[PDB]
């Protein structure tokens, strides 16, 4: 009963140190295996480029004032710190899109009113602080008691539609940079470039198949377990090796690759150093913004809030087999005191990422040798452990003088390993399933238990008001009120514990939502 | 059983003529049905576009005597006569590679020897005639009993990776006359374009994999049945017309399209016309060549015999479930007569075609709707008619005229078409079983007889000599002593009845081999 109030100050915080420290030298021991390397390997790639180009569209929105070297030591600081000290080291922190529109429309607000960016940033960041340490004394963490999965499903499926579009979109601008022309006459990026857009295409393609092919080889009958374990645990790193030597050997095409920052510098060292001062640094900060700027505060603590919670909820389910115990109250306090802290340098605020926790949590996962003929297989474990969240965010901070290996890897295979990403994190949830179920015939549904006791016309109603609720959820982010998005979300649960009650009887809406 | 020898003048054809011909109104009547059209669109691409290829070859090498309109004309008129007059009208007529080897050495010992060349093709199948009507005078079609799985196996399994191979083949050579350079200066086919090779290779691996997907498609759940049966059946046309579709949308890029000579006219009209006279057109022909224009008689006749045999050995097998009957004695008469009666008016000479004819089996082949959930499919009938290879043979012919339609299709959407043919050809012998068996291990093998009674390390052996029977007889087909390779495959015969015995034991030898 991790949620239950118990009425003395700081109560979670002390249950979830007694319950968690305890199992710190398994916690160590627990990384003594082939699979971590592995796991290592591919979230190493699978973290590294969202910081590049995060970090690319935040300077070009707060005029170069922050950029990629700062995202780059917040997420080795944040994660290094987080993995050592958090009641739930499986969860990977980095920047997300909610945080680069508050960021741009702070930006905007603070260039409206000739009022200095940094120093507004922290005066956001100590009230963030104080507002989510005065949270965590009162035990104001027992509210996740109330997120329902009809709210965590609505997430995770739009969070991962979300990603798959934009790595469609991201291959999608290649085809207008470079395209197919007639003529292509001979002569600062390169642009017009023949045999480009195809063979980034072919690249991308080629990635996905030979990763699917090879995860799809584990289940199958040849060669040895051990073999067919190791071949299988190392899929996603082979993939990625032979597409980076058959890209190596065609040296006539140009093809776009990793850039990285060379050297420990602020991005633009003529404007700022690393440090900035409270009180301003060319003029007096005025003291009606320090105390006014609790609402951006309110704001952001609310995101936060609502994203690590939810992916914590998801990471922690029963079905995926966790047993050294979750932290609900400790993980907050360690983001929302570190993301205030991180104000004072001038570094963004971070939170958990969704997808990447949870690929990072599908790495780890054992399942039974003992596969029964023709059954899909059940899951016999998961490794628990801090040293692969730590290795991680170690390479991630590293990365700045490992440039010389990074500039051979093209965009084209990430694109690849992000699009597999993205359709293995839409088959963990139920709304799939339910979704898949509309074109099947109603005699071919199986045995779960919201076929059997509810009608068929009554279960495809509960997917029609959930898909609308994504789609509006969509439309929402799409426009100019996207800064409303984390509200509206957080709307969805009184829709099921006061309207949905209206319509579906107790015994329906227990089954069809659990 | 039709293999046996009656004693009789012309038994075995009167056998057979009055075992098939009462079945004639159901033949005429078994097709009407959607499966038989999407049959004839099928097959009509499988068929037209190896006699374009053959036909090119066969100019280039004849220095134009023999070219395109002549194959479409041979196969046209033969496949329409055989189909309405033979026994077992699911076989396919067209050319092959040991009929090209023949006709170039012949062409090559008649240009030194200073003869005319199509005399002695027309004496050479004036001495056929006369071998086969001998041959089946006699009741010589017994033998066809002594051709064991053995032989079958080898022959199928050989020409279907030779299939494979000359596909691949064809590929990288187109990527060979389009290659990928850094600057392409702008300046009888075209060569040196950009985005050609890429473009070709999406083309091929889009139409493969479309079409691998929709023939999975059946066996789903998702749709009703009639939906789903429908959506199968036509699951080839539909993935030419999409990427046809998607080749046609993209109108800045060269790719190869399908050509097809226009009018009904010979070659060379300036060298020859229709009617080869058997005496001499320019000069007087020497009777010493009339008397011995035998032996390349016999080697057509030996070629033409076996592979045409084998062909209907396939074709007829017990678990393919055909009904109707088959024809060992008409069928070889039919085609020995048609082809020496071609020589007359200068047309290359037909056999049956394996991949060809197994490919039309298996389109027409309909499965048990009642499939058994978890287990592999079982064939419920074939539907046996005339219709669809007159149609096929009509429309071979009549592609002089739809020129327009024709050169809207690349060749690269028949590339992926004839990978897919080639890949399912390979899943219906058993040594492809046999050969996926050595990786698996020794206690994942199914409950085949020639698992449960012969030992694991007995069974690799006859599989180790299998192949090495293969590769010699690729290597011979490779070399300059390819003309020689239809003799040496009927040499598997007597080692599978005089020297396998002396290491297999009976038991082992009546499993392993049927």
């Amino acid at each position: 009963d991790p949620l239950l109030r118990t009425g003395s100050v700081f109560g979670g915080l002390v249950r979830d140190v007694r319950r968690r420290y305890p199992h710190y030298p398994s916690d160590l021991r627990d990384a003594l295996h082939s699979q971590c390397v592995a796991a290592v390997l591919f979230i190493y790639f699978a973290a590294l480029s969202p910081a590049i180009t995060f970090g690319g569209l935040l300077g070009e929105k707060t005029e170069g004032l922050m950029g990629v070297s700062e995202l780059i030591v917040s997420t080795a600081v944040l994660g290094v710190l987080f993995s050592l000290l958090g009641a739930q080291p499986l969860l990977v922190v980095g920047f997300s899109g909610p945080l680069l529109v508050f960021e741009e429309a702070f930006f905007k607000f603070c260039r409206a009113q000739d009022l200095e960016y940094l120093t507004g940033r922290v005066w956001v960041g100590l009230w963030l602080v104080v507002f989510v340490l005065a949270l965590v004394a009162a035990e104001g963490s027992f509210l996740v008691r109330y997120i329902s999965p009809f709210t965590q499903e609505i997430f995770a499926f739009l969070i991962s539609l979300i990603f798959i579009y934009e790595t469609f979109y991201k291959l999608y601008k290649v085809f207008t940079e470079h395209p197919l022309l007639p003529f292509y006459p001979p002569e600062p990026s390169p642009r017009n470039q023949p045999n480009t857009a195809l063979l980034s295409l072919i690249l991308m393609l080629g990635t996905f198949f030979i990763a699917f092919f090879l995860r799809k080889f584990r289940n199958s009958r040849f060669l040895g377990g051990k073999a067919r374990r190791i071949i299988g645990d190392f899929g996603i790193p082979i993939s990625i090796l032979v597409m980076v030597l058959v890209d190596y050997s065609i040296t006539d095409t140009y093809t776009q690759k990793l850039t990285v920052p060379t050297g420990l510098s602020v991005t633009s060292p003529d404007k700022r150093s690393w440090f900035i001062p409270p009180l301003g640094s060319a003029r007096p900060f005025p003291p009606w913004m320090m105390v006014a700027a609790a609402v951006p505060a309110l704001l952001v603590l609310i995101l936060i809030f609502m994203e690590t919670q939810i992916t914590a909820l998801i990471v922690s389910q029963k079905a995926r087999r966790l047993l050294k115990g979750s932290g609900f109250h400790l993980d907050l306090l360690l983001i929302g005191s570190l993301g205030g802290l991180c104000g004072l340098f001038g570094l963004p605020w971070l939170t958990a990422a969704t997808v990447r926790s949870v690929t990072h949590v599908n790495a780890l996962t054992v399942m039974r040798t003992a596969i029964a003929p023709g059954d899909k297989p059940q899951i016999q474990e998961v490794r628990e452990q801090r040293v692969t969240g730590v290795l991680i965010a170690s390479l991630v901070g590293l990365s700045i003088v490992m440039g010389a290996v990074l500039r051979r890897i093209p965009l084209a295979v990430l694109f690849g390993i992000f699009l597999y990403m993205g359709v293995t994190s839409l088959s963990g949830i139920q709304l799939s399933q339910r979704l898949l179920l509309i074109l099947m015939p109603a005699k071919h549904h199986p045995e779960q238990p919201y076929v059997t006791k509810v009608k068929t016309w009554r279960m495809h109603l509960f997917t029609c008001i959930q898909l609308g609720c994504i789609a509006l959820l969509w439309v929402v982010k799409s426009t100019a009120a996207s800064l409303a998005f984390p509200f509206l979300l957080l709307l969805t649960v009184p829709l099921r514990h006061c309207l949905l009650p209206r319509l579906f009887q107790d015994r329906e809406l227990q089954a069809l939502d659990s």
